[PDB]
RNA sequence: UGAAACUGUCCUUAGUGCAGAUCUUGGUGGUAGUAGCAAAUACUAAGAAGAGGAAAAAAACAUCUUAGAACUGAAGAGGAGA
């Protein structure tokens, strides 16, 4: 569970959803140790749903 | 180094000696990898093509298709003329 409110608190509005993608990519790099991260289309569409 | 013309003495002649003219023309520095590359709301994921996203996050990746999210808002960032 990624508590994304922690990362995006008091963030610039027009960079909220794009930064949500960046933070998830960072968490995959620091956990699976792989630099090649591929997002499912369902995950990207959920981030931008709002 | 350079590869085909040149020098010394005597007279003669002159477009004959440069550090300056905010001198003319051409070239080049320090400033300096500095000031900047900030109006027009905004981009994201998957795939293709390509030498052109690599990597101890080098956090950014131009074009095209699809999906999401958007703007001009119909006296328009539309379709047409002088």
């Amino acid at each position: 569970t990624i508590h994304m409110h922690a990362y995006l608190h008091k963030e610039s509005f027009k960079k909220r959803a794009p930064k949500a993608i960046k933070i998830i990519r960072f968490l995959a790099i620091k956990t699976m140790k792989t630099h090649v991260v591929k997002f499912d289309m369902g995950l990207n569409q959920f981030i931008w749903s709002q």
